[PDB]
This record gives structure tokens, C-alpha cells and sequence, in this order.
């Protein structure tokens, strides 16, 4: 096993690999620090993430072995990928603490967001990447729920890395599909889609598409645009206040987005109108979308991979602490890190 070495950065503990050199803090989550560090291994810079009281509880415990199960099956280009694992225990009894290591982007999309001026060839390649990774994604029978802003990585390349969490260091409600607000509690993939479409606004306008104050308040902004729920879907909601308050409200007809977005690529305007759109069932897929003339510069069905099938089984399972310690330790041993370019 390889040489570590012990410091103090943001009033926590670090213990690393040699081989990780010039640790520094980037930003941090709920569940985790990130420290950007130099790989003398390959002379690039890395992402270092530890993780927080992994194994505080059962659901620290599960949400250590999903995000460390779900990394480690992670295999595309333009979504966050493991290039090591380790913990500075020689010993399960030992094993308390875990980091993950990744490539280090350039900044979060609302970094970029920050300038305000995307250009209309920025928002194809920044789009086209998102749905790339997020075809990969769904192959994997794997649903994100909770995409936005801080989860695109990008470098100054231009090149995106959907991140699974990203740096809190943006209320979320922002970016929900209405059905999650609702709590439906049963989610198509195109929750996802719905959230790509909120982001895709953003970076065409230079403001949020729904900036909403709540959930009732962001269903009132949703249902401005794209008008009040049609009679074929107010059939599938069983919640009767759900309904009554849908029904109750004064009624809106659909804006036409041609307005809303003027002086948009109007290729970019019917890709919007195709993503926004209440019905779940009716949204574009990711796949489906990368076909889109407005992806006509950047697509390619030849390389536009699909990822081998993930088994969440586990997620049904109600184990211990323990035994979520000693399979997600399993995981640590049994990593196999990519081979360097
Ligand atoms: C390593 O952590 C992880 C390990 C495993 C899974 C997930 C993670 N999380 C995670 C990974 C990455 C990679 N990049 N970024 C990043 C965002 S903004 C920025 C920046 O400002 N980079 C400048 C400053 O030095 C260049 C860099 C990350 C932020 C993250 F939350
Ligand atoms: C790189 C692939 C990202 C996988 C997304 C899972 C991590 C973010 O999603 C998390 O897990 C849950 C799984 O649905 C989501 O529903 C929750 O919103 C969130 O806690
Ligand atoms: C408040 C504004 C109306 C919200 C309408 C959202 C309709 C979402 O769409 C629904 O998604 C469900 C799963 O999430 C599916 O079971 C339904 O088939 C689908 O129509």
C-alpha cells in the first residue's frame, strides 16, 4: 500500500497518498469537501472529495456505498468519473474514512452563467454534452432528480462532466419537473429533461426561467408558460386538492415560446418547446433529442455510447451499519483505476 501523509485544511483532516501533492480547497457539499491536488503520477491536477461521517448511520452508511457503487459504473466522457479510490485504513475495523478522486473541471455552469453572454454555438456543444451524458445515464436504468447548474462542470475547453453532487460553496425548486413538486412519487427519465430545458432557458436569456418562491409559487410560473393542465392529464392526478387546486385556478393559455425566447436560434426555440412540455410521457428523450437539427454540428449516433445495465438492487435492502461498511470497504478493495491515457 502506498505512503500517506496527514494535514489540516477547512478544520478537517486530509490523509492522502503521496502521490497527491498541493492539496487545496475548492468548495464543498453536504456530503462532502473537494480539494484540488497535484497527481504526480501523471502530472495533471485531480479532484479530491472526502467524504463526510460516512458511516455516522444507516443512511450515511447506504448513501457511501450508492455514491461509491454509482461512481464506479460511471464509464463517459461527459459524466463524473472515478480515477481512484482509497482510505487510509489497512483494515475493515480501521475503515472510517473515504476519498474518491476525479479530474478537476474549471468551474460550475453558473460560473458561467455569471457572464451572461453564452453564445448560440456555446449553448449547442454545452446542451449537446448534458444530453450525451444523460443518454449514457439513462441507459443505465439511473434517474438524477435533481439536476441544475452546479451539477455541469465545465473547463474553459468548453467541455461538460454531469456531476452526481456538486459544490453548494439556487434554490433547486428552480429546475424541478412539476411532477416531483406534485409528488407523483414515481418518475419518468424525462424528470431530467425537464430539468436540461430549464437550464438550456437560462443560458439562451441570461435569467432563470422559473424563478419561483416555492413549489405552489414555481407551479404558477410553470403553468404561465406552458398553460394550465389539459383534461387528459388532469385524469392521471388522483390527488383531489391537487386537482381542485389545478382546476381552481384561473386558467392560462400556453405562450407561445417564439415570444418569450425571440432572437433565439429558432432551431433552439422548438427543442425548448419539445423539453418543456407538462405531460412526462410526451417529453423528447435524451436520445431523441441529440437527433434534433439543432445538435445537426455536434451529433453523431456512432459515438453516442449507452452504459452496461446498473443493479440497484441494494436500494430495497434494510441492512446495518456494519454491513453497509464492510460492502461499501468491498468496493474500495475492488476498484481498478482507468488506465492513463
Ligand atoms: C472530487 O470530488 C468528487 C469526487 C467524486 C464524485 C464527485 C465529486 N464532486 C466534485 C467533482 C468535481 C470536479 N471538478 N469540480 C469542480 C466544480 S467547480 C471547480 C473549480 O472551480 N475548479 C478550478 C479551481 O481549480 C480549477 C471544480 C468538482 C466539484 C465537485 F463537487
Ligand atoms: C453521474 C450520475 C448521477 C446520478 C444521480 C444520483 C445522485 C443525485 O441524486 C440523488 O440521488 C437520488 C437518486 O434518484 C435523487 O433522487 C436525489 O434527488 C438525490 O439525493
Ligand atoms: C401543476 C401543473 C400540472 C403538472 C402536470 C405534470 C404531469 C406529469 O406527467 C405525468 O408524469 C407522471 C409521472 O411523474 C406519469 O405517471 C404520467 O403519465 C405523466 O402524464
Amino acid at each position: 500500500r502506498p505512503t500517506f501523509y496527514r494535514q489540516e485544511l477547512n478544520k478537517t483532516i486530509w490523509e492522502v497518498p503521496e502521490r497527491y501533492q498541493n492539496l487545496s480547497p475548492v468548495g464543498s457539499g453536504a456530503y462532502g469537501s473537494v480539494c484540488a491536488a497535484f497527481d504526480t503520477k501523471t502530472g495533471h491536477r485531480v479532484a479530491v472529495k472526502k467524504l463526510s461521517r460516512p458511516f455516522q448511520s444507516i443512511i450515511h452508511a447506504k448513501r457511501t456505498y450508492r455514491e461509491l457503487r454509482l461512481l464506479k459504473h460511471m464509464k463517459h466522457e461527459n459524466v463524473i468519473g472515478l480515477l481512484d479510490v482509497f482510505t487510509p485504513a489497512r483494515s475493515l475495523e480501521e475503515f472510517n474514512d473515504v476519498y474518491l478522486v476525479t479530474h478537476l473541471m474549471g468551474a460550475d455552469l453558473n460560473n458561467i452563467v455569471k457572464c451572461q453572454k453564452l453564445t448560440d454555438d456555446h449553448v449547442q456543444f454545452l446542451i449537446y454534452q448534458i444530453l450525451r451524458g444523460l443518454k449514457y445515464i439513462h441507459s443505465a436504468d439511473i434517474i438524477h432528480r435533481d439536476l441544475k447548474p452546479s451539477n455541469l462542470a465545465v473547463n474553459e475547453d468548453c467541455e461538460l462532466k454531469i456531476l452526481d453532487f456538486g459544490l453548494a460553496r439556487v434554490a433547486t425548486r428552480w429546475y424541478r419537473a412539476p411532477e416531483i413538486m406534485l409528488n407523483w412519487m414515481h418518475y419518468n427519465q424525462t424528470v431530467d429533461i425537464w430539468s436540461v430545458g430549464c437550464i438550456m432557458a437560462e443560458l439562451l436569456t441570461g435569467r432563470t426561467l422559473f424563478p419561483g418562491t416555492d413549489h405552489i409559487d414555481q407551479l404558477k410560473l410553470i403553468l404561465r408558460l406552458v398553460g394550465t393542465p389539459g383534461a387528459e392529464l388532469l385524469k392521471k392526478i388522483s390527488s383531489e386538492s391537487a386537482r381542485n387546486y389545478i382546476q381552481s385556478l384561473a386558467q392560462m393559455p400556453k405562450m407561445n415560446f417564439a415570444n418569450v425566447f425571440i432572437g433565439a436560434n429558432p432551431l433552439a426555440v422548438d427543442l425548448l418547446e419539445k423539453m418543456l412540455v407538462l405531460d412526462s410521457d410526451k417529453r423528447i428523450t435524451a436520445a431523441q433529442a441529440l437527433a434534433h437539427a439543432y445538435f445537426a454540428q455536434y451529433h453523431d449516433p456512432d459515438d453516442e455510447p449507452v452504459a452496461d445495465p446498473y443493479d440497484q438492487s441494494f436500494e430495497s435492502r434494510d441492512l446495518l451499519i456494519d454491513e453497509w461498511k464492510s460492502l461499501t470497504y468491498d468496493e474500495v478493495i475492488s476498484f481498478v483505476p482507468p488506465p492513463l491515457d
